[PDB]
């Protein structure tokens, strides 16, 4: 017992197999890949704790690896088999006496064990939502939890019960609300033109910060949200990608089922006034669903309505469209140049993910996860994390905040077949030249005239 560590053997237990290039690679050091084995090998090393390391798998192991499946391969890590244990012994735990079994505990058992724990105590910390959306897994967990060998793992054991209790029982003055001809309480008239236009753009923020704040790293990494089962690995992510796809077809169809010129017109300004409200609230998110729906085929086209806007109008709009061309150009520079309460537009980190993980290939195929993807990854969704921090301050409006959260312009047709309509609508509203105008009368009544965007 002076030479070598006496391992088990890798017949029964896989985590011992010896590091090669065919099943781990680096660049304490960091780690480029490996298999599964020989991650949770080093996630839960003897020799060395590597944080680092912790904090990347646990955000990122949900694009190889299925929480159950690493539940199962930590409670495999753990329960370690030892050397033959000697009658000896065998009365003595009714702690051994036997040299090799002393030091195989002391040096291989106590730190590994020790190791897995502080895992599961990231895991239940940081991402309980894995044990929130299965609770079979988090059953799993706690009758793997009560069950552990009581010594020097008690305070361990307890610390990751506290926390799990914790977890489970969750289960700087402001402005006035602005109002126009709608009035408190009073859902019935709630419209884009009957809603003051500071306040649509102040609830809409409020709405689309709520659903940034909410989005998990998790959800982003492995383009899981682009899946079969995407709906349980990317609940968030999806919530924000459907707002925007709602939101961006609302303020379409409000355009262009104005059939009436002088409301259509009133409408694009109204439109392009809640547009400056997000810009000055830095909600670009909300200015890019603006400029997506005027960008729209069935909107782009109404030349004649576009003409009809004030030179200052127009030009607001244009430096918009300028934030969005030339690849994002303006607005990056534009991002990371101001002071939050912010919403960043959330396309644009879907993008530059999606090309790192098409750029990037998830095995390594050497005659292999590619743990340093997701690395560069995780890093990637670090500069998300910068804007859920300092929230807004303004006042919630219950009401509204449910009128924009229950829209659906879409109704119970397909998206293809929502903008099929509002295509032969928009052409219906304004023909191809030459032909004369339809003079299609109002279908409201409500002043057209604007309140206008200053408190």
């Amino acid at each position: 017992a002076e030479q070598q560590l006496r391992l088990p053997s890798p017949e029964v237990y896989r985590f011992v197999v010896k590091d090669s290039e065919e099943n781990i690679v680096f660049e304490i050091p960091i780690i480029k890949g490996g298999t599964v084995v020989k991650l949770i090998e080093r996630l839960t090393y003897h020799m060395y704790a590597d944080p680092n390391f912790v904090r990347t798998f646990l955000t990122t192991y949900r694009s190889f690896c299925k929480p159950q499946e690493l539940l199962s391969l930590l409670i495999e890590r753990f329960e370690i088999p030892e050397p033959e244990p000697t009658d000896a012994d065998k009365l003595a735990i009714e702690q051994p006496i036997s040299a090799d079994l002393k030091r195989f505990r002391k040096e291989y058992v106590q730190p590994v064990q020790l190791r897995i724990l502080n895992v599961f105590r990231h895991w239940v910390e940081h991402h309980f939502y894995d044990f929130e959306r299965d609770l079979y897994l988090l059953e799993r967990l706690e009758s793997f939890i009560s069950s552990v060998r009581g010594k020097a793992m008690k305070k361990w054991v307890e610390s990751i019960a506290k926390i799990i209790r914790r977890k489970k029982q969750a289960q700087s003055p402001p402005p006035p609300i602005e109002w126009h001809i709608s009035k408190p309480g009073h859902i019935e008239t709630f419209d884009l033109m009957t809603l003051h236009p500071i306040e649509i753009a102040r609830q809409l923020t409020l709405l689309e910060s709520d659903l940034y704040r909410k989005v998990q790293p998790s959800e982003l990494v492995g383009s899981v949200w682009t899946k079969e089962d995407k709906e349980i690995n990317s609940p968030n992510l999806l919530k924000m990608i459907r707002h925007t796809t709602n939101l961006t077809l609302w303020f379409e169809k409000c355009i262009v089922e104005a059939e009436n010129f002088e409301e259509r017109v009133a409408v694009l300004s109204r439109i392009i006034e809640i547009l400056q409200v997000f810009q000055d609230l830095n909600n670009f998110n909300g200015v890019l669903e603006i400029v997506s729906a005027v960008n729209s085929v069935s909107v782009y086209r109404l030349d004649h309505t576009f003409e009809a806007l004030q030179e200052r109008k127009r030009k607001i709009l244009d430096e918009a469209v300028e934030l969005s061309q030339d690849h994002f150009k303006k607005y990056l520079v534009k991002l990371k140049s101001i002071n939050p309460p912010c919403v960043p537009f959330f396309g644009i980190y879907l993008t530059n993910i999606l090309k790192t993980e098409e750029g990037n290939n998830d095995f390594l195929t050497r005659h292999l996860i590619n743990f340093s993807k997701r690395r560069k990854v995780a890093e990637i969704t670090g500069e998300i994390q910068q804007y859920q921090n300092q929230p807004y301050c303004l006042r919630i409006e219950p009401d509204m905040r449910r009128f924009f959260e229950n829209l659906n312009p879409m109704g119970s047709a397909s998206e293809k077949e929502f903008t099929d309509y509002l295509f032969n609508k928009s052409l219906e509203i304004e023909p191809r030249n030459p032909k004369q105008p339809p003079r299609f009368p109002r279908k409201s009544t409500f002043s057209l005239k604007s309140p206008g965007i200053r408190p």
